């Protein structure tokens, strides 16, 4: 009864903030869902029951990302339980701001590790299933920081940059298949990280603290929701975006536009 | 369904990727105003193909260049339908010709019908569209307006002079409901792409046009194959739906890789 | 002796701001330099004793640009007084401000025609002779609002995206001969023109104190909080019109402080 | 002789024992500056590759560093500050490329070549960025690619790395873009070079039998509307500009010269 009805989705990353609210849309649209965290927690069944909530079928899975063993045993365990991986959301938040004379070593590996070669694994892992059934998306998390630079985000400008060439390469791969690959690019999103960020520094600095954050960057003024991200998520992964292949869909209030 | 109620207007939607992108907001739930240069005996048809998924459905003839027929375009939608919640900018020519020989005339005509005519129809709609506090605007806009192609001279300038323009009525429009973006779509079988290829396929197939069909895709569009009015209009919806509330001065590029290469 | 000894220019729009400081590098560089203005001043031969300066043949030729005819009369005089046209220069700095909904209708049909139409034109004359020479630079001066937008400024935007689209056609229609179509996408310049938008501002709302107007204007949209000079913007036509550019087909040269970057 | 517009700079070109690199260094050395250049391995040739950017007349030096190594490439920063004096001018360049569908592409070569093609410019950057702002002049030039800016099959690890590159080139301009420090990048098309011609040696034997002229133009007219190769000398002029007073406020962004490529 609804558009992605049976589908099966991966949602790597999906336990908060982005990636748990693309896995809302996904299963609200009708889609199978498997959710991922780094490590089991005693929160992770009460996501599990949010998101199951729109009466799909709702699995959790505790991987690390930057394992390319974990990855596949996220894939194995999906196969298992629910069949093959159809929809890939290749999700991943990891952020650190410094200058680029002081930015750790360490901290920049991380985010281009976590960032982008984590997607190649799992798409790697994927795609000869999708070829064998005829059908895929592979969704990529990016950002506005794919597209343009912003100071003191250098490795994370340069992973989400890397995450889109990534994309248009898949996406030619398999210009001619039932696969289809792309990214989304969103602007600044009120995650749990950034409402802490924001009443910590206004706090210290509050609707004044979120104005002046927003203000440098997104014209909107406002902030970009997870379920904003999420349905765009679930119109790539809709049949009217059989021909959207390599491209970037840039939910951002603006950013890039200026 | 998500448009249920919303008033849209789509320029040139008497057929081709203007009609697909009507059929698709009205199954969505949008009455709608068809729009073609002059009226034709196959316009009430038009109307009752579109009017089958049990929306308003009206339809008036305007020519796009002249500003006094887009302005009688949107009272008459204010009359019939009430205000215009949702313009398509659609209505668009092409021309293949080399620089040195393209034609003043179709070159004028190009930049009129394919950009200017898009500002002034913005211009009409956006005091309403500010007064109630909502509001889409969707320029059609083309893979090239974002790359060049040989021949095209005119179309890819007016092309990306419609992306320009979408950027910055949507950052005139950013604290407001009202967004605005263009769909750049690839190669799409019209009637209009049908009449290239039929060109391609006398000068260089010897009229085979399944040869030519290839041929010409192939140049192009990685996918091999043509997108769809259907998904076009699919694009045009997901632009007006609350889940784009948010989606402002982009480019939803439906393009088979086209621009990925 | 220089790298663009006797090449023959044609800088459209160059007795002022960027016209004249391509006009300018462009004959430091060995180039013999048509200039032109939109009609004849008092100032003219003051400015082309400035080009002069550099050693090489200089000219001047008033045309209005929207006129096509008289696009023709300037590459015509050209090749009469200097030679085949070798580089050409399609530059306009036209610009006005408002939001859309007031936008005037002529201002916006001027500013389509000027900074898009008018280099469509001339670049029509221009190409047989470059063609049969097997040589040949065009090169259209864009901006930044050719790749972003910027509030209050959909014609001007416009029109400069529609040039680098049709830069883009120009290379590709050119790329397996010695003709080069290129396009340069400055920032904010230090020009008389760009000093009355700022006037304009500091009048508006601060107080005619053009320093504090200055500074906000750059900091709006320039991260280097500094202005591109026009001897920059010479310098960038210079290199594409050079042999290191012979392979430099359909693109943007951005001198912009990172006013894209970001 | 006269002073030549980039004389008294001291530049480091990683990865300039041959091909684009050395193209490079010869454009700048040609264009006045002191050069220092840069291969994996001490080899027999590199005398050899001194002496040829040496015969400009300023003074040229060689160094051996694996620049997936953070020390070496620290080791190599701090014997241009010896022997010739504070980087003034830094290249980064040194890549690799490895041609293999996603689903193939084995997992050390993506590594190899985001460590090279990214990661390698990084440590450099910030190894040399300190100096550039105590001195309040500096130019940071990275050789990305096409493939930074639109994508081609079979080249997942290096569209990704150059993306990655370019998006990089574009911070660390933000971060500068007050100073008279500058940050950009250079986007090659097809170039000719012994690399190169192993790909068309790769898809001559595999598609054409050997054959070499029907597989250069065929190679080049898939993606370069030229049909022609950009030269490693036009990459160097190109790199010679940015390093140019001319360029002070061109900052985080792309030169690209692709004979068309990007284009279309």
């Amino acid at each position: 009864k609804r558009v992605l009805s049976g589908r099966v989705a991966v949602v790597t990353g999906s336990t908060s903030g982005i990636g748990l609210g693309i896995a809302m849309r996904l299963a609200m649209a009708g889609a199978d869902v498997v959710l991922n965290g780094r490590r089991q927690s005693p929160e992770d069944s009460a996501i599990v029951e949010k998101v199951a909530a729109y009466g799909t079928r709702v699995r959790y899975f505790a991987a690390n990302m930057k394992d390319r063993a974990q990855v596949e045993a996220l894939i194995k365990f999906t196969e298992k339980e629910l069949g093959a991986v159809e929809i890939l959301v290749n999700n991943a938040g990891i952020q650190h701001v410094s200058p680029v004379e002081t930015f750790p070593s360490d901290k920049w590996d991380e985010i281009i590790a976590l960032n982008l070669t984590s997607a190649f694994h799992a798409t790697q892992l994927c795609l000869p299933s999708m070829r064998q059934r005829g059908w895929g998306r592979i969704i990529n998390i990016a950002s506005v920081q794919g597209l343009v630079g912003s100071m003191n985000k250098s490795a994370y400008c340069a992973a989400k940059h890397g995450l889109i060439g990534f994309t248009k390469v898949v996406a030619l791969e398999t210009a001619t298949t039932g696969i289809t690959c792309n990214a989304i690019c969103p602007g600044y999103v009120y995650t749990p990280l950034v409402e802490e960020q924001i009443k910590a520094v206004a706090e210290a600095k509050m609707e004044a603290a979120t104005q002046a954050f927003l203000c440098e960057k997104q014209p909107a003024k406002a902030f970009v929701t997870v379920e904003q991200v999420g349905d765009a998520a679930v119109f790539l992964a809709s049949p009217g975006a059989d021909m959207i292949r390599g491209t970037t869909i840039t939910v951002d209030g603006g950013w890039v536009a200026q």
